[PDB]
């Protein structure tokens, strides 16, 4: 079928934000990453703050519609992962793996560059890492993001219909959606992963994005999503 737009949240309370477009017919996947602090309207409010306190304000219809506003492109599905539960998630799964970009140590693990096999505990070390990562917050984001997207992978590769719905009872506390089959087998892990630039400030810390390069991701977004109509 045609493009749509999938935003993956992990909740502590929103802290990871990834919106991503895919287009289905030309293999394509778009992808940004909105940072916890990046300061805009909270949709519903009256409210400008903290992108990840309106899950905590309006719980998740609250947050995609803020991600909406902030974005100017829709959202039409989404996967909500409580962060605190990855151990529990990843272990009910078979765990899961990552591409894991750089290599490090943490919580006594050591994690090469690669794909690797991860189980709850390590998925858990593994995303809580935080000095050690040059990338910042950005890098810890990214490596949730990571996680988040290995328990769909694996999700997504069961062929039993039995061990995929006694998964799903076990996990659905810890993981909600409203994804269909066909779109979360698309969004399987070509691929354009984007930088929101801005520039954070202190007086009581907050971001801001810049509006310019705002502007043109959102047009990039746009054309990704577009349902072309040709003779």
């Amino acid at each position: 079928k045609d493009p749509f737009s999938v935003l993956i949240m992990g909740v502590d309370r929103a802290d990871t934000l990834i919106y991503m477009t895919v287009n289905p017919k030309t293999n394509t996947t778009d992808m940004v990453s909105i940072p916890r602090d990046t300061y805009t309207k909270i949709i519903g409010k009256g409210t400008m703050d903290k992108i990840n306190h309106s899950y905590a304000f309006g719980g998740t219809q609250m947050t995609v519609d803020t991600v909406e506003n902030f974005l100017d492109v829709p959202v039409d599905y989404f996967v909500k992962v409580n962060m605190e539960s990855f151990r529990d998630v990843v272990d009910t799964l078979g765990g899961i793996t990552v591409n894991s970009t750089f290599a490090f140590s943490y919580d006594g693990y050591s994690f090469g560059k690669g794909e690797i096999t991860l189980n709850g505990k390590e998925a858990l070390a593994y995303t809580r890492m935080r000095k050690e990562d040059p990338r910042g917050d950005f890098g810890r984001q990214d490596r949730q993001r990571q996680v988040i997207q290995g328990i769909i992978n694996k999700g997504a590769n069961i062929s039993s219909i039995t061990k995929f719905g006694d998964m799903f009872k076990v996990v659905e506390n810890n993981v909600k959606t409203n994804l269909t089959f066909d779109n979360m087998w698309d969004i399987q892990s070509h691929i354009k992963q984007h930088e929101l630039k801005g520039t954070g400030t202190k007086i009581i810390y907050y971001y801001q994005a810049d509006e310019s390069a705002l502007s043109d991701i959102t047009k990039e977004l746009k054309e990704s999503l577009e349902k072309k109509l040709v003779p």
